[PDB]
């Protein structure tokens, strides 16, 4: 599973705040995530499918802002130019990840505006590079199915594909 994330990957949920994808899938939690459309606007959508994909090769990617992403080398994330590329590629080409700097402040703003709302008007964006990685072997992976755009915001501000 290319678009799978490790158990502990924290997804920013509307109703409960950050929750590990493994928990969301293991309990098949009905909740919504924050996603970005092709026009770069943020909106919420409820999870439609919960997938427990067993195990596969997972790497730990260390980000410039200190956060970390544990996923398959080819998992895609949103870049500063609005391209969904494999994190390994983002590391290899030293591209910048388009991320939200302050989650709390961003969610607060989105609570007082009509959605979808421009991601850049929601909060301050930070362009962070992926500085390194290291194999973790084969680990437990999961994925959630969304009804609209196949991406969602992580607790660290990064936007992961699905």
């Amino acid at each position: 599973c290319p678009g799978c994330l490790s158990f502990g990957t924290e997804i920013l949920t509307v109703e409960y705040g950050p929750l590990p994808i493994g928990k969301i899938v293991s309990e098949e939690i009905n909740c919504s995530v924050y996603s970005v459309d092709p026009e770069g606007r943020v909106y919420t959508q409820a999870i439609a499918q919960w997938h427990d994909r067993g195990e596969q090769e997972v790497l730990e990617y260390e980000l410039e802002d200190g956060s970390v992403i544990r996923a398959a080398s080819d998992h895609r994330f949103l870049t500063t130019d609005y391209q969904l590329l494999a994190i390994e590629e983002i590391f290899a080409r030293q591209l910048d990840l388009l991320t939200l700097e302050n989650i709390k402040q961003t969610e607060e703003a989105l609570d007082n505006h009509r959605l979808p709302f421009p991601l850049l008007d929601a909060g301050t964006i930070k362009m962070v590079k992926v500085i390194g990685r290291r194999s973790l072997g084969v680990q437990r992976i999961f994925d959630i199915g969304l009804p609209q755009d196949h991406n969602f915001l992580l607790a660290n501000g990064a936007i992961a594909a699905n």
